[PDB]
């Protein structure tokens, strides 16, 4: 039951499409493929005729019961259309004069009472007749016998558009023409076209079905395909502002959804982003009034260098949250970064901006917006200082909020604080180095804690509960990256942790790579690493105690005594009880204004006693500072418990004493 082309050569025509009537396209051995047998099967000009003469009496005669092989006589021509475009030899198959004498036929097609959308049979002849028409020719006349099919999908839009079938024989049916009209004109005039002016009733179809209004989930793409087509056929109409008002109006109705936008991009495009009025639609506006729409509420912290705009139904708590939680991660960053200087002078990311929309079905229309990807979580747009979001469900993510913007935070502290230049784009991207590190680096500060440095989260945890054998990352394998399965992140973090717990002088020699701009220090580090084995067993182990530590594991989340009304307690005092408990010398402060409250951040020096080496120093320094906090809030003022600290720069004086700069962030309530 399988044919080739040397078989069907022989056949006469009589022979030949009878037999196309009753078999299927793929029947046919390398029917698409460019043969001597295809080019001797399609080369003959009367044969090809006869296949066209039989779909004419195919289409005259098709019922509801046979479709009377209409595929199978459409495909062929299809294969004769393609193989006509992309070799010479049959090019008189790619001139649309001989294209012409596919018409008679469909026209055949139309005039049967059986050209309507019901069963099975009669959807699939739709979608072939509008699939030839894509590739040969379409004139006006059968452009306009389409209508009373358009007109019986839109009597029925909620019936047949959630359906696949009907929906994708009408879509196919518009797609085609549009597609045989376009290439036409081309590079032509327009206003010379043999159909030009005389497709009103097609038109005026499109505007009845993009102009629906009382649209569904299910059916808004059937009216997106009206408006798109109601565009590209209105250059055929005679009047240029009847289809523009009409473009207006789809504005107008369906006012921050996916039609709106579809009509606007149409404006700009297929009419020059010129009005019904005659004057130029701005464009820019309407995207900043869809924005304020979607991103209505505004919230300013930092004196305005950190800036939430949010949906109307993002809670007003976790605004406070994310404030809260940016101050954890930040601190343990700027711990184990030994960094808290910006890198470059007059960036974006000196403000950083938060857009937070009310669900995911709302994040959507940032791509049309702000044009970025939404095909995402979130995102954070590096010159722009923006991270893009939306608050979810437990169903829509399994991370949540805080979880999702916690990782994502670190991200700007990156490429703020550590790499210098544009991030992605300096001498460590110039080979792939750091793809383990930003996304590994960053699932692992998103553990951050306030008292507790830096904790795995359950979740992650929760990942490397799957197969030990191979599956499992070696210390090579993870520091070296195209292609890698979902779980190089995953195991990306295991080694940021196992750096972090295991072998801390590593870790921070690695940092100070990155940050001094040394790649060939970080590659040394990787390869001796990657060379070592005993370095792989360390953490082949270190995995399965990460492994160990899942069932009991917690999501490093900021605590509820941070939204707590703390009262008033002296500005003077705070600092003095800070600076004394740090033993820190030389301090200032600065305050600064939020939405919802003030904030300090006191910035001095400690100076220890001699130094037990650098990477022993930083130990003790987190093990005394996380002290320090927890002492503070064992006193009266609720205050202390928003304390969030960091020590930087590590030197050792003269006399070899431990020396850092710290810094002390929390809330302030008092406001003179
Ligand atoms: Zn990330």
């Amino acid at each position: 039951t399988m044919y080739d082309f040397e078989y069907l050569n022989g056949l006469s025509y009589t022979e030949l499409t009878n037999l196309i009537k009753n078999i299927k396209w793929n029947q046919i051995n390398g029917l698409f493929n460019y043969s001597t047998g295809s080019q001797k099967f399609f080369g003959d000009k009367n044969r090809v005729q006869a296949i066209i003469n039989a779909l004419q009496e195919s289409g005259r005669t098709y019922t509801a019961n046979d479709m009377k092989g209409i595929e199978t006589f459409t495909e062929v021509l299809r294969a004769g259309f393609y193989l006509g475009y992309y070799n010479d030899g049959l090019s008189y198959l790619n001139d649309r004069n001989f294209q012409d004498k596919c018409i008679p036929a469909m026209i055949a097609i139309q005039k049967n009472p059986n050209f309507k959308l019901g069963t099975a049979v009669q959807d699939e002849v739709i979608t072939s007749l509008g699939k030839l028409i894509g590739n040969a020719s379409a004139n006006a006349e059968v452009v306009n016998n389409c209508v009373p099919v358009l007109k019986q999908f839109r009597e029925n839009l909620n019936q047949y558009a959630p359906d696949y079938v009907k929906g994708t024989a009408v879509n196919e049916l518009i797609k085609g023409i549009e597609f045989d009209f376009s290439g036409a004109a081309y590079e032509k005039d327009v206003k010379t076209m043999p159909w030009y002016g005389k497709i009103d009733p097609f038109i005026n179809e499109l505007k009845a079905l993009g102009l629906y209004g009382n649209i569904t989930s299910a059916t808004e793409w059937a009216s997106d395909v009206g408006i798109y087509y109601l565009s590209k056929f209105g250059l055929y109409s005679t009047n240029r502002n009847d289809i523009v008002q009409s473009l207006e109006k789809a504005v107008d109705m369906y006012k921050y959804g996916k039609i709106a936008f579809v009509a606007m991009e149409r404006i700009t495009w297929d009419y020059d982003g010129i009005g019904s009025n005659g004057k130029k639609v701005d464009h820019d506006k309407f995207l900043d009034d869809a924005e304020k729409h979607y991103l209505p509420k505004t919230y300013t912290f930092d004196n305005g260098t950190f800036i939430i705009r949010a949906g109307d139904k993002v809670s007003e708590e976790k605004i406070k949250r994310l404030y809260w939680a940016s101050r954890e991660v930040k601190s343990q960053f700027h711990r184990v970064v030994g960094n808290d200087k910006a890198l470059e002078v007059g960036n974006a990311d000196d403000v950083l901006t938060m857009k937070i929309f009310n669900s995911p079905e709302e994040y959507k229309f940032n791509t049309n917006i702000n044009g970025v990807s939404t095909d995402n979580g979130g995102l954070y747009i590096e010159p722009r200082g923006t991270f893009y979001t939306y608050e979810r469900t437990p169903q829509q993510s399994i991370f949540s909020l805080e979880e999702l913007f916690r990782h994502e935070y670190t991200h700007y502290l990156q490429a703020r604080y550590l790499v210098d230049g544009l991030w992605g784009q300096g001498p460590f991207y110039e080979k792939n180095r750091l793809t383990w590190f930003d996304e590994g680096t960053a699932e692992f500060f998103a553990g951050s804690t306030r008292t507790s440095g830096v904790l795995p989260r359950k979740l992650i945890l929760g990942y490397l509960a799957k197969d030990k054998v191979d599956h499992r990352y070696s210390l090579k394998k993870t520091l070296n990256s195209d292609d890698s399965d979902w779980m190089f992140y995953n195991y990306g973090f295991a080694v940021a942790h196992y750096l972090y717990e295991k072998d801390m002088p590593t870790f921070i020699k690695m940092n100070k790579a990155i940050l001094n701009t040394d790649v060939k220090s970080y590659d040394e580090i990787i390869k001796k690493l990657s060379d070592d084995a005993n370095k792989n067993t360390e953490y082949q182990n270190h995995i399965q105690e990460l492994v160990d530590k899942y069932q009991g594991a917690g999501i490093p989340l900021v605590s509820d005594d941070y939204l707590k009304d703390h009262g008033y307690k002296k500005a003077s005092e705070v600092y003095s009880e800070i600076s004394k408990a740090a033993s820190l010398t030389n301090t200032s402060v600065t305050a600064e204004k939020s939405q919802y409250f003030n904030t300090f951040t006191l910035r001095g020096t400690y100076t220890g006693e001699t130094s037990k080496g650098e990477f022993k120093d930083w130990d003790e320094m987190s093990k005394k500072l996380d002290g320090t906090l927890e002492s503070l809030a064992k006193n009266s003022w609720s205050g202390y418990k928003t304390l969030t600290a960091y020590f930087t720069n590590y030197r050792v004086t003269s006399d070899n004493k431990v020396q850092y700069d710290v810094v002390f962030h929390g809330v302030l309530t008092d406001n003179g």
